[PDB]
């Protein structure tokens, strides 16, 4: 009685929706390397034998976009015919203009840069919850270090017929406590990871519960009762962009809350700070951990918006799913005295001209490695 | 007291990300006219001169692509140099194979049609909401709304200046009562639209206030508080895919609930019935829409979640809001007693194979049009 | 004294022009075998990871692009990223049309077959020389012979560091002889060709000499003066499209007459009989090996030439170069009664709706195989 | 008695080939401008909507491939949506990689410049004639001079309806004279090109004898047996890539001899000074020039060859027809004596590190504006 199943997945850096999202943020690292101001828009698509750049930057940067679109690739671990896609010998086309002159004008041309307009309308969440340290739901916290295991023993070979991409999915059942919600128990777990021709079945559904999941799951959470879906397709050789095509910004629930909280839209890589999509984003995030790690909530989803060219949000919310003592209207005031909104201000407080977005699209943007919107704001109340 | 704003927004026809999430439900219903049981991963991407078509199809049909791109293209509008995209003009480029036969052995293959697999893992989520006899947020319906306004005064050649890509949003001031949400005021409205060189700032926003809002949003939510946020840019003649590129499945929370609810992650627009991103978001929205139009509920959320090859969902989860005098536990029985989930049957209960794809793939893929997912099942119980 | 140097060249299967021609008349020949009348200009670009398939076809048959292109990268020998490119995983991309209607019109819609019009305007040649019993230059000859030796020894695993991208090039000392061309031995030899990393320079030009000059080359040509450059650029790892950009119809010169002759321009892989680049050149070759076979000439240049729609040549030309009794008129008389070169007549003469074309698009179009161009006409004066 | 008939080609600025020819030669200039020492090796393809470049370019130089592009088309006439392209709204793909280092080691790394090696092997002509005063064949400078002068009564405004894609073909009749060639009438001339939807086909015909043919060709060439063959299509709307898919070095005998002569297959748009297919094609038109321009011939063919990685040619022919006094052994010993044919002193003398590539890449690269391949040498003997 009070229970609920939740499920969220995650991705591998080998599926191909995240190998254009790391393409995207390895070329708006690159940029940044040599102009911390390039006004960065790029999507990657990626099907057999193929990565395309489409998009816009200004910038002030020479970048060899042959070159790092193949390092990108080789990192992941695509390179052998035999995995069915090669950095050394892929296709890579690029079909990047400037920023349209119009945009530039109605967002940042001659503005001072704390008063730099939103980059485009849109909304976007920020979620935290006390359920685990790092403010994390425990689905996809799950979710996605299942899928790091996998590239761990790829990397260090003791799976050597692991290749890079998978796919994993995790339910969980919970209680709720007032609001909050406690994780109980593993309901279901699903592992998918493209495989070299000659592993059997077998040999890979053992290896992936007794080396992957045992590995990563507390004991604690795993039952008699808890369903196992490992390697469910039964074959998956052909993978990576040969299988299925890939795009930048298509796994927008995996980069945020695996379902948990809400998301707006708007997709996290190939995007320098103007973009609000992505910087209002990690601000929202910041918010909601530096409300949770307060202790003023034990979960809150934050809503922000914004028009084009006007730099303030239009809007600012607040649910703390009844898990404060301080009304929605009382939290929504301490956020507005303790957090400056704008891009022109976030960019500062986030340090977002600087080059690690590569590193935040995989395994999630959030709940890890202590960026700066994971490091709580104190609150002054 | 008890108030609080939320935010939603749409785009139109001709907004780049549309533009592609259209085209690809075109080349999915061009498919399955002449084959019904087609197997279709159709992504688009869209930049200046451009329609790349990338993915997976193995069907029967004899499909010409360059004439249904083409044809859609010319649907949307954009028949001109002048504004920035042509479809007589454009290049077109197809990097299409077949699906994987790893992925078809493991999902569709000898498999009798009820007890298909899933065609992929993942989670989906359906909302329904009272505010609207349509079971629709106000927010979202609104912002579709405004989207259609302007494309309906662009073709009728009353404001000739308009051009096909437009962005919307919406923000509404509402009140909670005991779980559901109460629409009270319009608090702030954003129209961004691409234009004509030779028309005014003045002349646009004039005609965006007169002819396009209040046209669309009853004068009973705008008073002399409203915010309105006309042509925030201030200039927007590079629009379409010239102004920014394009991909299918950039715009999933426009084409769900606006923020409301919760999402999965999964795109809609190119993608067969097996592909349960769409077939099982349709029937949740379905199942949300039955339990709010039965009288169980006000407001609901459903999840659900499944693998790859594997028939029935992994997990299914209700949450009523607190605006249901039955239990959560309860509600979930219901729905376990009167729907089948498996997209083998979902197909049949929805029609799944009938090429209406196209007309999805703008304004909003729920509270329109008396689709078989916005027709109520009648429940036992 | 009276001696002179002339030098041709060839390639191989893999070079990456030649990859183009091949795959270009693959797609002509797949459509042939549905649709003998397909109206086919399919060019082929080739670079890193990449084919791209570009131009015009009006076919009945239903042709998957995928599959014939990657066949034929596969007969060619691409078929692992150690080699540079890999048939199983290149990016194929597709940019097909409909020929233009307004040509349609002009030159086939509603004519009689033997009355339809070129294709198009231009000017094309034969020629035939008694060097050598096919009727061909030496110097070419040899080239070709080389390029096959090197396919050969690759195939047959004895020199297994060789790859398929390769060119030679042969000088031969010549005298002369009323008009006609006596070889007298070889001056210079070039070969380079595609090789794994492992394999030195030394033991690569040995076996150039030992195994393919002298397997291919008579030893009475070869004596102390003649100069070798095997292997010249002293490293060639990196070869076949990455290396080096490949098109169709960038090898004119070694499709036909290795600088011998002259040539018009136009080139023929990827058209069908009604381009008459293709159909009038090879009856121009027929019409010239008919004259020296039938004992009229020992060396001939034929010129032709044509306007779009209209069915007959607008000119004919014959140069005999001294070495008939007949003079040029009386030889351009004897042509005339004895040809008939419509495209429509030359079409049934040379069987040319056979899909045959992908075998004469390496080591030549002329000179080998008795193809039907190759089997002289008796000549009635 | 004695005569004989001769057919030769032009092409307009905006046949497909030849734009991509001018547009690599654009991507040439561009990078010699910054890099006088750039490895340039840019082929380009035009189809609808498109322009791709494709090579091979190492170069100092930051070039702006879009910007470069645009710019070239806009100089040839395609501006709006109407004439089938458009340079402000098409599609341009780039896959551009480094020079392969196997290449540059063997040719031009830690060489002396004078004696770097050949960039290819390959062999290539030069022709003279002192028919015209220029020492070219009558029938392509008339080719070349009609779709000249279509273009300037395009841009002139006079012929509106006129676009920028064109061929026009000339057959001239010819009296031998001791081997030197003699023009006596034009026999045919075909002009094809491109028009706006509301001109008629009389309209046309008749423009194109009176404001074209006649503005061009001396009446003494012309009489009551001339035939022309004028728009013979019947209707030409579709056009420029549209119509018929471009590509980089299709129109070699344009560009060269109109099929007097010979060609050794190199194409000449798109590479730098190394690229012996042009840098040494060029040498040996200066050659056959200074040959017929110093009294020593009245017509001349020159041949030349290279291996890559070496800087001497490997052979050289000189062939005159029977219009000099001195035998072809003695006019070699005069060419090799006043000529060094190495690459590496060809570019010195010829000035091949200058950007005005692009102004040959139209209307054939010989026998105008006194480039220095068009200065004779005086020679010493
Ligand atoms: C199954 S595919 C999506 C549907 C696909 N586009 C089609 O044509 O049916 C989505 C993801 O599943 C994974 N996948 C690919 N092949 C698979 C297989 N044989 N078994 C399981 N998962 C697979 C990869 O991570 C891939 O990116
Ligand atoms: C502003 S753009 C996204 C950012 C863009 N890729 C960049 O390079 O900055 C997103 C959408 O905004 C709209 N848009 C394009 N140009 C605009 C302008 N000048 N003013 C307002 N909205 C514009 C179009 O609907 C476009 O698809
Ligand atoms: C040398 S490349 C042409 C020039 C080249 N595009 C560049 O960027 O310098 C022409 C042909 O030579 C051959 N080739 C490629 N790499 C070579 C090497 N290292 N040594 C000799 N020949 C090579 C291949 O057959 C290739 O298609
Ligand atoms: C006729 S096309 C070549 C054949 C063509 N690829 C096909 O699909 O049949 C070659 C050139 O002829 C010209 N051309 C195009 N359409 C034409 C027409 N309707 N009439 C005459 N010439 C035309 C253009 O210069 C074009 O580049
Ligand atoms: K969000
Ligand atoms: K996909
Ligand atoms: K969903
Ligand atoms: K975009
Ligand atoms: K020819
Ligand atoms: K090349
Ligand atoms: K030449
Ligand atoms: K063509
Ligand atoms: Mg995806
Ligand atoms: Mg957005
Ligand atoms: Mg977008
Ligand atoms: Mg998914
Ligand atoms: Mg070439
Ligand atoms: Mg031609
Ligand atoms: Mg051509
Ligand atoms: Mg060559």
């Amino acid at each position: 009685e009070g229970t609920f199943l939740f499920t969220s997945e995650s991705v591998g850096e080998g599926h191909p929706d995240k190998i254009c999202d790391q393409i995207s943020d390895a070329v708006l690292d690159a940029h940044l390397q040599q102009d911390p101001d390039a006004k960065v828009a790029c999507e990657t698509v990626a099907k057999t034998g193929m990565i395309l750049l489409a998009g816009e930057i200004t910038s002030r940067a020479a970048v060899d976009y042959q070159k790092v679109v193949r390092e990108a690739v080789k990192h992941i671990g695509y390179d052998d015919s035999s995995k069915g896609f090669d950095y050394k010998t892929c296709n890579v086309l690029v079909a990047l203009e400037q920023q349209s002159p119009d945009i530039a004008q109605g967002v940042h041309l001659d503005r001072n840069e704390e008063d730099i307009g939103a980059g485009d309308q849109g909304l976007m969440f920020g979620y935290a919850t006390d359920e685990t340290e790092e403010c994390m739901p425990l689905t996809i916290v799950l979710a996605h270090k299942l899928n790091a295991k996998l590239a761990e023993l790829r990397r260090n070979g003791t799976l050597p017929w692991l290749r890079p991409d998978s796919k994993t999915q995790v339910t969980v059942q919970y209680m709720q406590d007032r609001g909050a919600v406690l994780p109980i128990r593993v309901h279901t777990i699903v592992i998918s990871v493209q495989h070299d021709e000659e592993v059997c079945l077998d040999e890979m559904r053992d290896a992936l519960k007794e080396k992957v999941i045992k590995a990563v799951v507390p004991a604690k959470y795993l039952d008699e009762d808890t369903i196992y879906h490992l390697q469910p397709s039964g074959r998956f050789v052909i993978g990576g962009p040969q299988g299925d095509a890939g795009l930048t910004g298509r796994k927008i629930i995996v980069d945020t809350y695996g379902g948990w909280g809400a998301h707006g839209g708007g997709a996290f890589s190939g995007k320098d700070y103007t973009k609000v999509d992505r910087s209002a984003a990690y601000a929202a995030r910041w918010v909601a951990k530096s409300l949770v790690k307060g202790g003023l909530c034990r979960r809150v989803l934050v809503q922000v918006s914004y028009a084009i060219g006007v730099s303030h949000p239009l809007s600012i919310s607040i649910f703390h799913y009844g898990t404060s003592q301080k009304s929605e209207r009382e939290l929504l005031e301490i956020v507005k005295k303790n957090f400056d909104l704008r891009p022109g201000v976030i960019v500062r407080d986030l340090d977002l001209k600087k080059p690690i977005y590569q590193r935040t699209a995989a395994y999630g943007h959030f709940g890890r490695d202590s960026f700066p919107w994971e490091v709580p704001k104190k609150l002054k109340y």
